[PDB]
Formats: C-alpha cells, structure tokens, sequence
C-alpha cells in the first residue's frame, strides 16, 4: 500500500538523480549498486511516515528530502567496508562496493553520495528557508559534529577503556543522528514549534538507540557490544524498554498536536524482540 | 597592496576554517586531522577568486561572504585528502609536506575528507544571507562537486590511466575534475551580487576559461619544470599547449572587458589573475 508507494517514491528519486543526467557510467553503476545493495530503507521510510502522521500529504519533494538522508547513510556504509576501516568483503550477504569495483571507485562513490545529497533538498519544491533548515540539520547530523565524529570515536574506542555512557555517546553520533533526523526533518517540513521539534527528535533518538541494541543482539544470533557488556537477556529488556519509552513520547506528542501514531508505533513494535 | 589584501581575504577564510573546526569539535583526532590539511598552506585560489570577483562587482566583503568561500575550499581540501590516498594517486608528499593519510592513517584521512564534504554546506546554510541565495549557492556547489562535476572528473581521470584519449575526452575530464570548482567562485559571486541570469552565465564562462587555462598551465609546468595519464603537451605538443593556454587566457580578458561594458565591473584584479597564468 502506501508503504510501497512511499518506498517507490524514494527509489524513483534515487534513480532519477542517478539516471539520465549521469555521464560517468562507472560512478553511476557503483553508486546504484550500494543503493540496490538492499535494506528496508528505515531512515527515509521514517521521514515519510512521521510526516504523514503529522497530517502532511506526502509529495515528491518530501521523498527527495528522504533520499538525501539515505544517500549519506549509504555513503557511510561504502567507506566503512573499506580495508582501512572495518575491512568487510560482504555486507548483508552481498559483496561490498570496493570488492566489486575496487577501493578507489568505492571511495569516490561514497564521496559523490555525500556531495550530491544536499542537491536533492536544494532542488526540491519546498520553501527556501525550510530547505535551509533541512540542509543545516542534515549536515549537523552527518559531519564532524555527528556521524563522522561517531565513526572516529568508535574506531578509537577499540583501544580505550570506555564506559557504557561513553559508548552510548559514540553510537548516538555514529548511528543515532541519522536515525533521529527523519523525525526532526518531518517536524521542519510540518513547520512545527521548536519545542515540538525537540520532542520529535527525542523520539528518533530513542528508536535509534534501540535500533543499535537490536543490531548487537541480532549479530550474535545470526567486546564492547550490548550483549557483551550488559548481557544477552538484559540487553533485550533494555531494547524493549526503550521502545516503550518511544511509544510514551509518541502518545504524549499526540496529545499536544494532531499526530496519528499507529503507523509509527507499528515500526516501533517491529523492532521489539520476542 | 593587492598581495596584502589577498592575505587579508585569505585570513578571513582561514579564521572561519578554524572556528568551525575549533571549540565546538569533540572528536579530538578528527579536528587535528582536518586542521592539518587546512594548515598545509595552499594558494587558496578558489576562495580567493570568490572574494576577489565579489570585490570587483563593487560588493563589500562581509563574514557571510567568507563563509561561502570557506565552504568551497573545504570541498577542495577534502578532495586532496582523498586524492593522496594509496588507492588513488598514492602520494606520501604534496608541496613537500607529509600527506594526511601518512601522518594520521588511511582511516583518519578518509573520515577527515568525509567531514569536510559533509560540513561544507553547513557554512552556507548558517551564513547571514537570504534563504534563496543560500539555496542557489548550495545547489550549484553540489552540482560542481558531486557525480556531475568533481567526483565524476576524478572517476574519468582514474579510468583514463594507461589510455590514449581524444582531446574532447581530456577536456571533459579536466572541465569536471578541476574546471567546475574553479568556475564556481565566479558563479557564486554573481549569485551573491544578485546579477541577472545572463550575467551569471557570462561570469561563469570566464571562470570556465580561467579554469581551463589553469589546468593546461599545470600540464605544461609538470613537463617544463619536471603512471600513464594523458596530458595537454602529450596530445598537442609543449608549444601548442602554451599557445592554447595563452589564447584561452586572452579569451578570458576579452570576455572580462565585454562584461565591464555592460555592468559595473573593476576587471583589473581578475585580469591580473589571468596574466599570472600566462606562460611567458
């Protein structure tokens, strides 16, 4: 239904930007490979769902904002797999970008996604100031004050005695920022109050936290991980109790402004373990 | 003094570069790695052209203008960090200085370049400029840097190795790898000055011509002042490459004066940069 109509809009905006205007044939092929590498597209899907939950009719300009989010996320996965980083030959059961196209092509494919991402927001049919705030917050969540900082601290944390709070700070930047951005991006597009934006951003941070804990307890069922530090059973409790807090903040938001939460709660419950 | 005023303009960009990568940074190694490639010196011709064309259009330079020029140099600096990686050009030194991946490691250089790419547009979005001007500045900067510009040029240049290309293929490589980011300061200045859409493409054409001769001059200097990449002297000869370079710079001056006949323009700052590239 709309779940596939929403994902079809994101896929179309992805293929249109990397389509008829592309002249570097190898760069387009490398970019589309990691785009087609798979995934539920949880980050661009959440943006369209929170926006539709905010009673905003979904339009292609919104899907293009969601596309810019997933291009940055896809670019980070390409660089993470590089031999100098995590050195992964396969990701999600599929051959990685550098293993198929070479290291230099994977570097440039991620660079193109990073530099091209903001173009989709700037080219979308949206008010200019809304596009400025969407761009400024996407850079804040992705650059040296967010995702990239989280990638540096995570790599350095492997040779340090870190607390769980410090590891949570690392994950909140490396992964939580781009998982919380679809909530604050929808809030900006819906032109919500600044107090409502931080309350929606808090919901995205909670879902991003449980998404991190869920991935750790799933990587073992398939050193500084949640099932290694806390343990397997209590990490599942911490994952589900965080999803309960997300449902509380969602229902609380639903009492202050019109906000149909059933679609968002459905995605929250899809992350719950047993 | 123009050399002083050039130092003063680049001091504004240098100051903006250190504030963004300063106290607000919490990744210690990321700030240190980024500032290292920033502190590697450089002619800074790309942010300098933005502020110089802006001054020549009778526009008083403001900090918001320097932050736009800062964003441009951040993307260019990030491309150099990735160019020096072993998987790319594999350079231990540029300008006689140790490269970023040699001092901090490959992973740190990769992320330092990624940060510069992703942070660049933030300085345009946070500057004191009208919202639509920021949108046009950001859209054109991405157009010149991503899969339709710089990165595409790096791909075609890498794949052109050990290959004998035609001149239209070499021009396509250079126009994208270096040409578009060299022409962006002209287009960015026309947008900030609120010029007509015609005067925007006229200023852009001058930047494209200057960026074309800038690359041809480097190909000549790499041979005169000395893998298998095709160069301008390798396809036309070292003499025609000089003729094509100076003839291209002559076309820029002719266009620069033509622009002055239609618009309040002080062309002698830009003509000077044109003549600084003239081979003898």
């Amino acid at each position: 239904m709309k779940k596939q109509e929403k994902l079809a809009l994101v896929e179309s905006a992805l293929e249109d930007f990397y389509g008829d205007q592309q002249f570097a044939s190898s760069l387009r092929e490398s970019v589309l490979y990691s785009i087609h590498a798979g995934g539920k597209r949880i980050r661009p899907f959440l943006l369209l769902e929170v926006l539709e939950a905010l009673q905003v009719t979904i339009k292609p300009a919104h899907a293009q904002v969601a596309t810019a989010l997933e291009m940055i996320h896809t670019g980070s996965l390409i660089h993470d797999d590089l031999p100098a980083m995590d050195d992964d030959d396969y990701r999600r059961g599929r051959l990685t970008n550098h293993k198929k196209f070479g290291e230099a092509m994977a570097i440039l494919a991620g660079d193109a996604l990073f530099l091209d991402s903001y173009a989709l927001i700037a080219q979308a049919d949206l008010p200019s100031q809304i596009k400025v705030d969407l761009i400024a917050n996407l850079s804040l969540a992705s650059g040296s004050l967010g995702m990239v900082a989280g990638q540096v601290l995570d790599m350095e944390g492997e040779h340090q005695h870190l607390s769980l709070e410090e590891l949570q700070t690392i994950h909140a930047n490396k992964t939580g920022k781009l998982l919380a951005y679809p909530f604050q991006a929808a809030a900006i597009i819906a032109e919500l109050s600044p107090e409502m934006q931080v309350k929606l951003k808090t919901v995205g941070e909670l879902i991003g936290l449980a998404f991190q804990v869920r991935d750790d307890v799933l990587d073992v069922t398939a050193k500084s991980t949640y099932p290694a530090l806390l343990g397997l059973e209590e990490s599942i409790a911490f994952c589900n109790q965080t999803l309960d807090q997300a449902n509380e903040k969602l229902e609380e938001i639903a009492q202050q402004l019109p906000f149909e939460t059933e679609s968002i709660v459905s995605v929250v419950e899809s992350l719950r373990i047993n």
